[PDB]
């Protein structure tokens, strides 16, 4: 298994899947309703246009997430099939400029492989000094590329404003883009400060990638959504005409209607939710020798979680004999696997039930 | 303006919208009734195994176009978002070991843009040589792949059975990658012998590209399906891990009864249903002087329409001025696009009504 991604596979049908990153809960009430209308839906996306449809989507998603100076202009926000599609497609571009891009280590691993293989260099920054420090103009002056993932995977470490402000602030100087992943921006309300403001303010080259394929038992039903300055003198617009012209209307009806049922209650919902199996997985492991967590302010649908006399690995592979599958966090950190030697990482995105189930089958393994 | 998708695109928000290839005809009542039941299948796709709804959907678009002999073991078919994505996957796979890749000529031009995208150089082929004649040895050794659509867009052309047995064998006897793109299969019986045979026989490094998209009004929920042998020596499924776990179950499902309403009579219908509206578009322009059609026997779902005396580009421009929105085809003759100088594209998968009123004003025009 050479990603993370390969080792989620053995996952995907199992009732004990834990490593995916994907909401597999089940709908609330209110999403329920929204799927019981599809046959309507479906209808309105015949019958609208897509633009008005989109428009009303991005609005939704975004004002829901406090982005409210998202450039809204027709173009400006490019839907695609998955954040995947976004990544491709500005790491694709990028290789045509630049040669070296400064990253956020660790983080989900498929990022660092789209970027290397698009032929660009990595250079990691650790999250210490990521966050609590300026960055060296030794390694501006030497990259075209900031990549930062807030709330990053596996740690939720959000990225403050005071500094993200900072650094679109450095980028700007070097003329260097200055990039950002989203994917799990409503997790957590310390990133809903507006983005889009300090970004436009500094005035560097930035882009953004946000995702709606985490937040909702969709099916993975979902947009990747790519935002960038109009001065980002990257082929983006291109490269993305060359893969797709445009999304489904009926999953960005959808994601509108979910948008606007997490703005009636549906969002602080979530994050009880998911505080709730956090508890339950933190309840069940932390007065067993060795374990510790690494996050402890995480609010992400993902928690990781450590041992001290074993490796991830064979935790893993311990595991899979009683059907339970989770992440070996090696692959997290992608510039030294050895850093997540001793974590695994746990999906919370799923129903209470086979959460515990899976942690108790956990508990069992770390007190062998 | 860049490319088709980018024409594409002025198309999308209007009634008279004959640009893009995809399938924006109303539902039949068949269809309709697989649309009414989206909740249950919702819940369908909640409950069951991936793997289980992806082998029966699989099975089913396989069978439907005759294609018996597709490795159906797991991982052997890799589902993606689109064909597009299946492309950007084989086209970064090849940059890997390839310089340089055999393509015919015209195609859809976004084939030649993933290709150069990704670092391949390209070489023509003509579609009289590609049909009728042994490609040289020439040609063969300075080439690491041969891609070749099938029925082709926008020409409808469809390679016979006995060519691809030759060009497979050519193939093996120098090592190459033969490369099929399948996605208007569905549209022309003479594309359901079963190639998958005929590979496998001839023992080719090969890859074929299914899309599930053209051929029925899903608004754009659908998916290309990469296909491989298991010597392909290419890192297709490295890179699809990178760019995706898999597509939504929901997709899946409705790829499985949308095939099964095909395999049920729709199919003989659409294929009826296009035929029609190829008349409706051929005899609308009968009696206008200067107008005739290069392709007399394609069944493709896109249909292409000469000009004497005037270029494609002043036919698109004068439409456009009426609302009416099709393609200029130079840029399907991707290494020489004066090729495509007099003719424009038109979109066969509408309903008939605003296609015949978009040929009546394209009558108007070429009478004035
Ligand atoms: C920060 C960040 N940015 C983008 C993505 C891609 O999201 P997408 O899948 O396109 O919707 C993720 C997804 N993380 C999931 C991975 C499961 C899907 N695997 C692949 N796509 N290779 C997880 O960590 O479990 C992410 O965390
Ligand atoms: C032979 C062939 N292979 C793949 C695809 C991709 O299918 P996809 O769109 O990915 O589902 C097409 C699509 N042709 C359509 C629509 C073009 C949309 N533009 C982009 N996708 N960039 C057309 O001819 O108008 C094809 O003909």
């Amino acid at each position: 298994k050479e990603n993370l991604t390969q080792w989620a596979y053995l996952a995907l049908n199992s009732e004990l899947n834990i490593a995916d990153g994907h909401a597999r809960q089940a709908l609330s009430p209110g999403q329920q309703k929204i799927v019981n209308e599809l046959p309507v839906l479906w209808a309105e996306s015949e019958q609208r246009p897509v633009q008005q449809i989109e428009s009303e989507a991005h609005q939704a998603y975004f004002t829901l997430l406090g982005q409210h100076g998202y450039p809204a202009e027709p173009g400006r926000v490019l839907s695609c099939y998955s954040s995947s599609v976004s990544m491709e497609i500005l790491a694709r571009s990028l290789s045509a400029s630049v040669d070296r891009v400064a990253l956020v280590h660790p983080t989900f691993d498929n990022i660092a492989d789209l970027l290397r293989g698009n032929g660009l260099d990595l250079v990691p920054v650790e999250e210490d000094a990521l966050h609590g420090a300026d960055l060296s103009a030794e390694l501006l002056s030497s990259v075209g590329c900031v990549f930062v993932t807030t709330p990053n995977n596996p740690t939720g470490r959000v990225l403050a404003e005071e500094r993200l402000r900072r650094l679109a602030e450095q980028c700007a100087e070097h003329g260097t883009v200055l990039a950002l992943d989203t994917s799990f921006r409503g997790f957590d309300a310390a990133a809903h400060y507006d983005h889009y403001a300090v970004l436009q303010e500094a005035g560097c080259r930035w882009v953004v990638i946000e995702d709606t394929g985490k937040l909702w038992p969709t099916l993975d039903l979902k947009a990747g959504l790519l935002v960038f300055s109009e001065d980002i003198g990257l082929p983006v617009e291109k490269i993305y005409s060359d893969i797709l012209l445009g999304v489904s209307p009926l999953i960005l009806a959808l994601i509108r209607e979910f948008s606007r049922d997490a703005a009636d209650g549906g969002l602080a919902d979530l994050h009880a939710f998911i505080l709730h199996n956090r508890s339950v997985v933190r309840r069940a492991l932390a007065g067993v020798e060795g374990v510790s967590f690494p996050d402890p302010e995480s609010r992400s649908s993902v928690e990781r979680v450590a041992f001290a006399g074993r490796t991830g690995t064979e935790v893993w592979e311990e595991l899979q004999r009683h059907h339970v599958f989770a992440l070996p966090c090696r692959q997290f950190h992608w510039a030294e696997p050895s850093d997540g030697d001793h974590m695994v990482r746990i999906a919370l995105s799923r129903s209470t039930e086979p959460l515990e189930k899976s942690v108790q089958v956990l508990r069992t393994v770390l007190e062998t």
